[PDB]
């Protein structure tokens, strides 16, 4: 009884193998709830997240962390419906992403504390699930509010032990600016993810954060657009591109601080209309890449099984770990 | 039949009508994330009901409330609320000011369909059928504002609901609302063009009511620090309040909405904004029928005028045609 998941309180061992940035629905707020039709029907989508999980289980896969927020339209009564359908832990996440609506936006640092606290120690809404992570977001310079979330996160983060991920605009290097501000409030750098981080090749960058204390999140490895939506989200860099850079963290001596993902998702709002049939297309494996095209393509690169099982087991054991 | 949050309702079970009001503004999902922002959703539930009570104990038999998805409409609040106090609640479809991501990359057939499954089908899992359209626009229409504008057009066309909209009246937006709506081939009678009183220029309102639609006067007692003064504003209630019998005297009496675009719950703007507002009208929902009707019947206006602005007009107005 250490991890939170959607099912309740669940130990270290019963972690596993672990996708530390994942979506069930990328949403908005009260949406899926009142026009469950644009992604079929709710039932529609249920179906296509128990099938993707346990095709995922079936790959080795044994938790996924959700970091859907309130405003990235997170439906924790969906991700306890798919979780004991695929019977895979899902663990629920509270914090902001790039899309708070104004009754979010104009709350002041002291009740955004109170926002992330609610739901981490009472519960999420009324079906007393508890987030087990807090997600918070940036795309380039802070705005004001962001950085009022950032420090809400920080103290939210201290007063429970549960760890910080955050969204970056990697490429303008957000995770320098988000990590000043965390340890301008006394958080440990061990506590935090500084996600998207694959989205850059800037190893520099990676390697000084990493030598901090912070986990690198390499969550977006099955992105790839080799049409101007789906070139701008998916990026013109290759899968291969991407899984290089757990492979150039590892000969760094930085083992210890990568977290792999795939930021995969079944309904997608906050985009396109049928993004989710271009993206089912250029990554049918789904939230399975991982495990079967990364893990086997690392391996013949040379990297080791022992260090492999050790970023997907052992490292996001230690994060979500309340400490 | 007119629909409400409790089922449909004929046009003489309506009777007197606040057009445009709120239960609670807040943003969608926000009631049901975090209800301990307003106390608690039973303390919510009490100040409504109380403050519906007082607007029955007025006069009042039906309220409009206003609040689209992304103004945090609960439309099981809303029913619980109307049960409590007897007043019918007739709820809303349309887009606000706040359209989160999934609602703003939307196109024009896709806000068309989500419009008409929230009239036609019902709002969520409730079954609750909307009775009218809100929309919104701040000054010259971004282009997303063209698509709902258009979009509740099209949805107001294919089911004879109404389409009631948010200005910012110093800027004359009811002109570009008012284009845009015949552009696609709606009748006039079926729009009210809201936050008209927000203006002091008659030429504009009367240009607006002799083309055939209505005018919202529905922010009455709106009259004031900085977040305090910045919506309410430096104009007296009793000069948003001579605006309706400005309209009477030029012969628009058919075309006047009133109500005061009051609310229990405010979360989409300052942290304490209900107690400021709560002391600038203590009378609530229930300033037009204690304040507003009896100013004008000391100026002159009739009570079988002011009977044909608060019960014939929205009767009018929300009837399905
Ligand atoms: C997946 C949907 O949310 P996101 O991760 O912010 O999108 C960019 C990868
Ligand atoms: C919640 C009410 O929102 P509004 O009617 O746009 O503004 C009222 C002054
Ligand atoms: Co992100
Ligand atoms: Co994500
Ligand atoms: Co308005
Ligand atoms: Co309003």
């Amino acid at each position: 009884d250490r991890i939170n998941t959607v099912r309740g309180p669940i130990t270290i061992s019963e972690a596993g193998f672990t996708l530390t940035h994942e979506h069930i629905c990328g949403s908005s707020a009260g949406f899926l709830h009142a026009w469950p039709e644009f992604f079929g029907s709710r039932k529609a989508l249920v179906e296509k997240a128990v099938r993707g999980l346990r095709r995922a289980r079936a790959a080795g896969v044994r938790t996924i962390v959700d970091v859907s927020t309130f405003d990235c339209g997170r439906d924790v009564s969906l991700l306890a419906e798919v979780s004991r359908a695929a019977d895979v832990h899902i663990v629920a996440a509270t914090g902001l992403w790039i899309d708070p609506p104004l009754s979010m936006r104009l709350r002041s640092v002291e009740e955004l504390t109170q926002f992330f606290l609610r739901e981490i120690q009472y519960g999420i809404e009324d079906t007393g699930i508890r987030a087990g992570i807090i997600k918070v977001a940036t795309t380039g310079k802070a705005t004001p509010f962001q950085e009022l979330v950032l420090r809400a996160a920080a103290r939210a983060s201290l007063a429970t032990g549960v760890p910080v991920t955050t969204h970056t605009a990697a490429s303008q290097r957000d995770g320098e600016q988000q990590a000043a501000i965390f340890e301008s409030e006394g958080l440990s750098p061990s506590r935090v993810c500084i996600g998207h981080s694959d989205d850059t090749d800037d190893l520099s960058y990676l390697t000084a954060l990493a030598a901090r204390g912070y986990l690198i999140g390499l969550d977006g490895i099955p992105w790839s657009a080799i049409n101007a939506s789906a070139s701008a989200i998916l990026g013109n860099r290759s899968w291969q591109t991407r899984a290089l850079l757990i492979k150039a963290l590892i000969d760094q001596g930085y083992m210890k601080q990568i977290l792999v993902s795939n930021d995969w998702t079944f309904g997608f709002s906050s985009y396109v209309t049928n993004i989710m049939d271009v993206l089912d297309r250029v990554n049918p494996d789904g939230m399975a890449f991982i495990p079967l095209r990364v893990i086997p393509f690392l391996r013949e690169k040379g990297v080791p099984q022992e260090t492999l099982a050790g970023i997907t087991v052992t490292n996001p054991a230690r994060f979500l770990s309340p400490t």
